């Protein structure tokens, strides 16, 4: 038997899934923790859907618990297993109640109404409700896919919601969805459909946070981010949430104490607001996979607003900090998952106490072509492509990731003949962000559209260009997408270029374990999905 099972990350063990411990370092108990959260979200999923049927109002105080119980469940998220089961209990009261006001309480499923407040019996009902539970293949891989494309949805939703910006009808959608992932009455050709229209509402969550995020700190803009350090102590934000950092700026300010960002917080550096404040030093390190020797040799305190957070080292562990869902026993919590204001007094005095950061790269990095940004500079990046000049646009945005054959994206973006364009957007820019690439008539041969959810720039983008050149198909246009995945964001990222019509996009290093034979038949049927083989191999066919 199986102490748990989890394939929603690309480095499941065999590309099969996790059976005894997660590769992430997700122990048995707190997947199933995890496995129990998301079913009575889904339970709580399907009553707040009934009370919207009914003409009923649910507070938004409701859609902000779904999204923090999916987001905390995320790879890298949450370890906590006090947080967790505090968690499930919080949400069978809050659907318990919920559920009172309906007034046809029928055919409600189990998960909307078994409830438990010990954490032995979630851990039973755990055993019954996680990925197995459901027998049929092809319904099974498609009630994940969209769970976990509901999972990266979510949390772009929370980032924008943390930002004052939520629509009723993004999250009206979510909790059908995940109350639809129960339902054993839809077809595989419901659940196809449902995948897609997950993706087309991926779209709206991507436009709902670039909206939130460039509307209060501006549009990203061309910028030269530091990657060496300073001499004064320092504090090192990672995450995606942009809200956290303008507080530890603003907070930081006059201290003495710098501030820098690291992996997927970079991009906070192409906003124009954030460029007002002195102490805001540059870029530390890497993908997220290399903090246990980067959060190091940093020496300074570590703040985590969201994931990526790999289980710590006893030698850093007491310098740092989580917040909002993301969590690690013995890590201290900073209380805020909401934008509200958060004291970060603690952290500032700890890094005074600390070594000022021990340098591991000099030099600076370009970034902020966010689709603002590329839009003023069109008729330029069009002349160039109607002149030859760029040849080939090649979108590599995505998510990095322990896997040692992703060397094959490095090696990739090594190889491109000078003549191509490399567009990225997450963490998977790591792999490539750091080489000299060069340019093509002063144009960056790597574009940083900013993080994951900012791959939603390289769509308005492209739109854009078929627009100009019109175009019928967007497929048609001179742009290979060799995509590369890590955890749910990048599914969610995925569905949203698939209901937007782009095909032939590759993905890697591996595809998603929890897509069976007939689904992954129907991807490559319809949208021609494909994997990855040698760099010099893929040089040559993609093209
Ligand atoms: S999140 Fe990934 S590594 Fe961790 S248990 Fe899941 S599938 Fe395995």
């Amino acid at each position: 038997s199986n102490a748990m099972f989890c394939y929603q990350c690309q480095e499941t063990v065999g590309n099969k899934g996790c059976t005894q411990v997660g590769v992430c370092g997700k122990k048995p108990e707190t997947a199933a923790l995890q496995d129990a959260l998301i079913y009575v979200t889904k339970g709580l999923g399907q009553i707040a859907t009934r009370l919207r049927a009914e003409g009923k109002a649910v507070d938004h105080r409701i859609d902000r618990l779904v999204t923090g119980n999916l987001f905390a469940t995320i790879t890298n998220a949450n370890f906590d297993d006090d947080i967790l089961a505090e968690r499930v209990r919080m949400t069978c009261a809050a659907k318990k109640e919920l559920a009172a006001s309906l007034t046809d309480k029928s055919g409600l499923s189990d998960a909307a109404l078994w409830e438990a407040s010990e954490k032995s019996a979630m851990l039973a009902k755990a055993g019954t409700v996680g990925v197995m539970a459901t027998t049929d293949d092809d319904v099974r891989s498609l009630r994940w896919l969209i769970t976990f494309g509901l999972k990266g949805m979510a949390a772009y939703a929370k980032h924008a919601d943390v930002l004052g910006k939520h629509e009723n009808s993004l999250d009206a959608f979510m909790q059908e969805a995940l109350a639809k992932t129960l339902d054993d009455s839809l077809s595989v050709a419901d659940l196809v459909a449902l995948t897609l229209e997950t993706g087309k509402f991926g779209v709206s969550a991507m436009a709902l946070l670039d909206a939130a995020n460039t509307g209060t700190y501006g549009h990203p803009e061309i910028t030269k981010v530091n990657i060496g350090v300073g001499s004064n102590p320092g504090i090192l934000i990672s995450g995606h949430d942009l809200r956290d950092l303008e507080m530890l700026l603003k907070q930081t300010e006059g201290t003495g104490v710098d501030v820098y960002t690291h992996s997927e917080m970079l991009p906070a550096h192409y906003y124009p607001a954030f460029k007002k404040y002195a102490h805001f030093k540059g870029n530390y390190g890497n993908a997220w996979w290399k903090q246990k020797e980067e959060f190091e040799s940093f020496n300074g305190p570590v703040l985590l607003t969201t994931n990526c957070l790999v289980p710590p080292k006893d030698s850093y562990k007491d310098r740092v900090y989580t917040t909002g869902i993301v969590g690690f026993t013995g890590c201290k919590h900073i209380p805020g998952e909401i934008g509200e204001h958060k004291d970060f007094s603690a952290i500032i005095a700890h890094a005074k106490t600390c070594p000022a950061p021990t340098e591991i790269e000099s030099g600076e990095i370009i970034g902020g072509f966010a689709h603002n940004q590329v839009l003023a500079l069109a008729d330029k990046v069009i002349d160039a492509v109607k002149s030859g000049a760029i040849k080939k646009f090649v979108v590599m945005a995505g998510c990095d990731g322990r896997a040692k054959s992703r060397s094959y994206y490095t090696d990739f973006a090594e190889g491109l003949p000078k003549d191509t364009v490399i567009l990225t957007a997450g963490c998977a820019k790591y792999r490539y962000n750091k080489l000299n690439l060069g340019d093509i008539g002063g144009i960056p041969r790597v574009l940083d559209a900013g993080q994951c959810n900012d791959s939603y720039s390289l769509a308005v983008i492209a739109l854009k260009l078929k627009e100009v050149f019109g175009l019928e198909d967007v497929n048609d246009l001179p742009i290979v997408y060799n995509i590369a995945w890590y955890e749910q964001k990048a599914v969610i990222v995925l569905l949203a270029l698939l209901s937007l019509g782009v095909k032939n996009i590759h993905l890697g290093p591996t595809l998603p374990a929890f897509l069976s034979p007939n689904v992954a038949k129907v991807l490559v049927e319809q949208f021609n999905i494909g994997g990855i083989t040698s760099p010099q191999d893929d040089l040559k066919a993609f093209f």
